[PDB]
This record gives structure tokens, C-alpha cells and sequence, in this order.
RNA sequence: GGUUUCUCUUCAGAUCGCAUAAAUCUUUCGCCUUUUACUAAAGAUUUCCGUGGAGAGGAACAACCCAAUUUUUUGAGGCCUUGCAAGGCU
């Protein structure tokens, strides 16, 4: 923002340089995909196989 | 003999990747009723999004000029004495 809004360009809602913000989430998603595949596999296993009686 | 393009196997040393996530455990910290979810540094171990080398199979596109000094175009041949060799010669 401070680099975009310089000179004649004033403060206001028009900056559209979206690569940086987009990039950060993509890296978040790289980490959270394994986690959710494991967690959601447990949710589905508990839904279809049933609750498992002996436990851990 | 080539190039491009898919699948599989194997080995990864290289900033394996001029980029960068998550989880588990152990130490120390911050939160302060308990547990999720957490705060932030160190170390260890995994997962995940990508990469490189090698090999095998399939498919597609192209093709079976120096003879005149310093070297290589000659100072080249002939005589005498001693035990071919040495020397004196022309
Ligand atoms: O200049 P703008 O494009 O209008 O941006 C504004 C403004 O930015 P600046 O004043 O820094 O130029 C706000 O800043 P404050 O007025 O609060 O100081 C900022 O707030 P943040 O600095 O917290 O981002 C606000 O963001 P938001 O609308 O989320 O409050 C943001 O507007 P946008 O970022 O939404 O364009």
C-alpha cells in the first residue's frame, strides 16, 4: 500500500496487486492438507466403520 | 544415429526448491481454574506442496603450395704410412 499509493495516487480502494497475499495462503494450504486428510479420514472412519470398541 | 511426449523403477550428494508450510517429542519461556486452541526460542524426528541424475516400455514428429647458406636436391670423389681405425694429404 505505501509503495502503491505514492504521488498522485491517493489513499483509497483501488490497489490490486494480489500475488503476495495469494502466495501466503498457498503455503498455508501446503501444510494443512496433510493434517486435514488425516483428521477427516478419522471422521469418516468413525462414521462408516463405526466406533471401535476396545479403543487405545 | 535424433527430438518431443506419457507411465514405472532406482539413486539423491547440489541454495536437491535464489522458494517455504504443518505435525510429533524433549528442553527452556508467555498466557493461568481444567482441556481443546495457544505465545516463542533451541534441538531431534516425520508428513506435505515441488525438484535433479540414471534405467526400462509405449506414442508422435524429422531422417537412412619447399633445388641457391640454418637441415631434405651435396664439396660430392681420388693418393700416402702404421696396428677397418688414426693422421697427413689432392
Ligand atoms: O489507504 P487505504 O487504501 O484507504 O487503506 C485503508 C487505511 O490505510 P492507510 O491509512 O494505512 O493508508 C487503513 O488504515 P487506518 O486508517 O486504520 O490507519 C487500513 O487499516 P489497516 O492499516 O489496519 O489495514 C484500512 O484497512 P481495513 O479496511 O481493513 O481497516 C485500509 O483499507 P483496506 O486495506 O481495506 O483497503
Amino acid at each position: 500500500y505505501y509503495r502503491f499509493n505514492t504521488g498522485p495516487v491517493g489513499k483509497g480502494p483501488g490497489c490490486g496487486f494480489w500475488a503476495a497475499g495469494w502466495r501466503v495462503w498457498l503455503f498455508f494450504m501446503r501444510g494443512i492438507t496433510p493434517l486435514l486428510e488425516r483428521w477427516l479420514g478419522n471422521l469418516l472412519a468413525r462414521q462408516f466403520e463405526g466406533r471401535h470398541s476396545k479403543g487405545v
